[PDB]
């Protein structure tokens, strides 16, 4: 079932994020668990857990366009053996439900162009890459 | 010079954002001044002003990857008569300075693909759309 993570669940969330990065051959910094414990307790952010096999990490930030925040689904992951059985759909549905309790004006998600399965999933569940007739790109600088 | 906006500057910020959205024929929400006054008073966002002719609006949000926030340059605009003279460069250099005071681990920016001149500007100043050989895309749902 989906539930909202408590501070004491930080270790499970961190493990799943580590698994996600390992799946993508990306090294992870130390301290994921300690940071997730802090974020879950104190910040305008939440984590949803599907048992111990999937999670969603959402941040809520201010926007002049809305009375409520703009939400970002910063991380969404289901463990590979549990995919294609509706877990990601359930997590994303619960994301929409939870951000609606905050009157969020919009949900954003960053995705690599090459991740066509994720893109297909998001496009089939109501998200779009198009604004004013153009694709939207994410630019970053790591610091 | 460039300055960090105060609550008293909400009117000038709101005017500039209205002008930006009018130029690009994108919608303008009601209540921009009052919302900016609220946003500027809080700890997780700031606006930089170049006189009354340009602005940067930055939000800060938590990440498990860093002790500091992830910053997002949600809006960057210079009035048309003042472009191509280095104002945008100065604003972006002050964005990096200010987010360094917060120990931000990354800067992110949403950029329409069609905005080729803005994209050249960001690439010239150290931002990248590429991660592991793939372009990064933004997906949204308005709510
Ligand atoms: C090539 C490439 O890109 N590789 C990427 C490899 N790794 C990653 O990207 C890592 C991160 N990604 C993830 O962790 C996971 O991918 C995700 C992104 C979180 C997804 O989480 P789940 O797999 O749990 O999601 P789901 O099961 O809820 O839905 C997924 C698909 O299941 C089928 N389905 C489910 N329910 C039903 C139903 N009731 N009726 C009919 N069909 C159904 C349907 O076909 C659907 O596909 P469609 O997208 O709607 O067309
Ligand atoms: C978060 C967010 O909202 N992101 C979107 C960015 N916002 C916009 O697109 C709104 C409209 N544009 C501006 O608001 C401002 O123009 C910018 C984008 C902040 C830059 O400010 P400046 O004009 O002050 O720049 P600059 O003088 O420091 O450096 C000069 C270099 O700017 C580029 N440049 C000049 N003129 C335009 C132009 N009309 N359109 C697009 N690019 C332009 C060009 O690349 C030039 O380079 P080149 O010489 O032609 O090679
Ligand atoms: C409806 N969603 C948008 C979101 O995608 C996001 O839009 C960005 C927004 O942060 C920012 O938009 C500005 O730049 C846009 C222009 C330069 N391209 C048309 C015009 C609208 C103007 N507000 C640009 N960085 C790119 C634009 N797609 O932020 C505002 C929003 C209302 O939440």
């Amino acid at each position: 079932e989906i539930r909202v993570a408590e501070v004491a669940d930080a270790g499970v969330v961190a493990k799943l994020l580590r698994d996600f990065n390992t799946e993508f051959d990306t090294p992870v910094p130390e301290g994921l668990e300690e940071r997730f414990a802090q974020i879950i307790a104190h910040d305008d952010a939440f984590v949803l857990l599907a048992g111990d096999i999937g999670f969603a990490y959402v941040t809520l930030r201010p926007s002049p366009y809305y009375d409520g925040p703009v939400a970002m689904l910063d991380e969404l992951y289901v463990a590979p053996a549990h995919r294609n059985r509706g877990v990601g759909t359930a997590l994303l549905q619960r994301v929409f439900e939870e951000i609606r309790k905050h009157s969020a004006g919009e949900l954003q998600i960053n995705v690599d162009e090459v991740d066509t399965d994720a893109r297909r999933f998001y496009e089939r569940h109501g998200l779009t890459n198009i604004e004013q007739g153009s694709r939207m790109l994410l630019y970053i600088r790591e610091l």
